[PDB]
């Protein structure tokens, strides 16, 4: 079912999944200030558990949030992994908060669910997805550190109302655009596409999260001799693509078979994209 | 100290301040997923808590957030007000989330502590502000309701972020600005200034919070013939005005005596805006 971990003097602790773990002043809930990855769980096992950890680390250094280090987050791991069925894929999220403010001790603590159906269903069948513009011109984050570009915060209320938003014109997720109509990525994945025998992702200094799942694909096709490129794309990219997927370390590679009602095929590369990624 | 009461089978339940009332999988937390209110606690009374609670419903129907209605927030405001003293002035939060997800109940709490000492100094003695880009276009906001202009979210990490950054610059808080130069917000306060015998603010349409503080000023102002105007000003009516504030249902009114390292006076015009304010 779930599985938590607080971080408690120096030790992991596991605690009932329904019992509650932060009070009511704690800055990740009142203020949404904390950091955040998201691990897959897969024959319980955690396969890029430590991409997600240096990653952590550069959230918490741009958040200025002492970090309790990879020994203690591999700890919390353990101890909700400890019962997990192994036929059982799961996430396992580590949250980071200031906690009572900056003097006082940050609240670090695992927690672990199935992922649901609806998700492994988006892998297996894919995704329709509404262009939704940020409104920031895509130079703009690089010059705006205080706007947190590049970090993987608590603050997800926009990235969630995007998708809801979506899902009221009947399309399964978003990838969001610059001023100018520049590819950024999806409130939670990364956008790539196929085009020219090519796989492309926008830049990471257009202010997006450097996705784990998408750089792990491009290391691998460069290994099989698929080129890649990082492209400043367009909606336009998208439309004429030969594939478009969303990636991300929990749903996986998503084939967007739908840009704002526009239905789109993926020329039969999402097999050698999934291939890579196994 | 500190008061918390959480919304529990129809009624407010007192709980200790320093145990723990959200789970590891409330969407507060783990997606700053949420609405809140702060509300001012002066001489154990709660002066604008129906201001507050008329914003409350505005920010929850914008996230889609089924709200408890004004009894509960009473009885859970009635809840942490019970031991409180008379003689310090508090800060009372409300805290709607989504919960476990939409389909479950949403989570309803109230939290209560002392405004802290260097607020209130603030109050006393004013304060220095940085101007920083949003890097949005004014006129963007009312045309996308998924980036929640006009809610007051738990996801305020860039409010977060942005004061620090003034604070990293020797300041000690922000005003945002559009793409184009044109004021916004305070991180957490709403802008107003004094120019040709006028008090102004910016329009709320730039997707701004509409904040209770300033409409208060504006309409005792109205009714002393102190002529009001909502006027799109960028940092230059900061620097030419007679006077700059920051207002807050906290903090209250802060002079700005510092724009950008900037130093400017009040005009010995503080006095009738405290006045109209008390
Ligand atoms: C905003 C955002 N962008 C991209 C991603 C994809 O990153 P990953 O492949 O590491 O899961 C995520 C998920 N962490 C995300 O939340
Ligand atoms: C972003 C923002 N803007 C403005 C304000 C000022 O509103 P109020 O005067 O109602 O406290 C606040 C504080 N709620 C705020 O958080
Ligand atoms: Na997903
Ligand atoms: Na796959
Ligand atoms: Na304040
Ligand atoms: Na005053």
């Amino acid at each position: 079912q779930r599985s938590v971990a607080v971080w408690r003097d120096g030790a992991a602790v596991t605690v009932p999944a329904h019992q509650p773990v932060v009070t009511a002043f704690d800055l990740g809930l009142g203020r949404g200030d904390g950091i955040f990855e998201s691990v897959a769980v897969v024959a319980g096992r955690t396969p890029h558990l430590a991409a997600h950890l240096t990653r952590l680390t550069r959230s918490a250094a741009l958040l200025g949030l002492p970090a309790p280090g990879d020994q203690a987050w591999m700890e919390m791991v353990a101890a909700v992994l400890a019962d997990w069925p192994a036929a059982l894929e799961g996430v396992c999220r580590l949250f980071l908060t200031r906690g009572l403010g900056d003097g006082t001790p940050p609240t670090a603590l695992a927690l672990l669910a199935p992922v649901p159906a609806d998700t492994l269903r988006q892998r297996a069948e894919g995704i329709s997805v509404a262009t939704l513009g940020l409104g920031v011109p895509a130079d703009f984050r690089a010059g705006a550190p205080w706007l947190l570009g590049g970090a993987k915060t608590l603050s997800y209320a926009v990235n969630m109302a995007a998708q809801r938003h979506a899902h009221d014109l009947g399309a399964d997720d978003v990838v969001f655009t610059s001023l100018e109509g520049r590819l950024l990525e999806g409130p939670t994945s990364t956008v790539v596409w196929a085009a020219g025998g090519t796989l492309h992702t926008p830049p990471v200094e257009t202010g997006i999260l450097p996705g784990t799942t998408q750089a792990r694909l491009f290391t691998a096709a460069a290994a099989d001799g698929w080129p890649t490129s990082v492209t400043p794309g367009t909606v336009d990219d998208l439309h004429a693509a030969d594939a478009v997927w969303l990636l991300s370390g929990v749903r996986g590679a998503a084939v967007v078979h739908t840009v704002d009602g526009v239905r789109r095929g993926d020329g039969d590369l999402s097999r050698r994209v999934r291939e890579l990624l196994a």
